[PDB]
């Protein structure tokens, strides 16, 4: 429909006005046509996201892809939207649905940048473990390498893997944590045994509110390059910052972000990201979003 994708890349632009970011149509609507069929508001899922930092000049869109529209990287090589990296990323999307069981799709872009990213997400009663993503032949050495360590903090089910082309990067997104996992004992060994930046009492409280928890790993070293901590909510004030450039920006973004769902309140899911040297916040403000999201505020805000 050009209603539909008219409306999408009409918010899109809205959404990165807030940030003074510049959109890039040649780059935007291509990839949006391709998936004009998954923008019918309903059992639909998009995201507008946000970074601080040094990652703060850009706006990264996330789309839900149902898997009966077929697999999306096949779907934007095919139609000369991003070009094969003749690396093993090329291969894991596919390998990962030959594996598992995967339940919906879902790719990620940037407005000025465009298609960059998809998305496998496993059904939330039979999600793989550790065990059996390391077994995907194309799955980067590093998830095998990296088991016990994930095993001694409790990182097991995974609701979803993502794929980074332009990176040839992988996240994992570990789902159904405890208790124990998200205390501050636990999170402060895991990033001092990850080798990454020591959050303080702010960003731990944080981080014992989290749904979900994702490592990003590579195929070149066994080293993890970061993690993050998620948080999903309708509070607009809960960025993990105590810098007040940060509070009062995310604040805006937060409170007047487009959302499609008017009558409910807007889906927000903040992010705290720890790498080797520093640390970071990411904000997502949700365009549209089904009741997956509804239920997750229910049962963690
Ligand atoms: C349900 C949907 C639409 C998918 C979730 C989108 C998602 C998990 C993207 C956030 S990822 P992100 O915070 O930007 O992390 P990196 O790719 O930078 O490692
Ligand atoms: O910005 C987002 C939106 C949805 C997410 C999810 O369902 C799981 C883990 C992280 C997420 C981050
Ligand atoms: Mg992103």
């Amino acid at each position: 429909e050009a209603a539909d994708v008219e409306r999408v890349y009409a918010a899109m632009e809205e959404a990165a006005g807030l940030l003074g970011v510049a959109c890039a149509r040649d780059k935007i609507y291509p990839l949006l046509s391709t998936f004009q069929d998954t923008l019918v508001e309903g059992g639909s899922v998009v995201v507008f996201s946000m970074a601080s930092g040094r990652h703060s000049t850009e706006l990264d869109f996330s789309i839900s892809v149902p898997t009966s529209h077929g697999d999306p990287y096949a779907t934007v090589v095919e139609k000369g939207l991003f070009p094969a990296t003749g690396h093993p990323v090329d291969d894991l999307l596919a390998d990962t649905q030959k594996h598992l069981p995967v339940s919906m799709f879902a790719i990620d872009g940037e407005v000025t940048g465009g298609f960059k990213k998809t998305y496998a997400f496993f059904p939330t009663d039979n999600m793989p473990g550790v065990a059996e993503l390391s077994a995907i032949p194309s799955m980067p050495p590093a998830v095998a390498e990296n088991a016990e360590l994930f095993a001694r903090y409790g990182l097991d089910k995974v609701q979803m893997t993502s794929m980074d082309y332009k990176k040839r990067q992988v996240n994992l997104y570990f789902s159904e944590l405890s208790a124990q996992t998200l205390e501050a004992e636990s999170v402060l060994a895991l990033v001092r045994e990850l080798g990454l930046h020591v959050p303080n009492e702010l960003g731990l409280k944080f981080c014992k509110r989290s749904f979900s928890v994702y490592p990003t790993l590579n195929w070149e070293t066994g080293k993890i390059d970061r993690l993050c901590f998620a948080v999903i909510s309708n509070d607009p004030t809960l960025v993990p910052s105590s810098d007040e450039g940060d509070i009062e920006k995310f604040h805006n973004y937060a409170t007047k972000a487009p959302y499609a769902y008017v009558g409910e309140k807007r889906t927000l899911v903040y992010g705290l990201t720890l790498s080797p040297k520093e640390e970071y916040y990411k904000l997502g403000a949700y365009y549209h979003i089904t009741d997956v999201q509804r239920g997750l505020l229910k049962a963690f805000d």
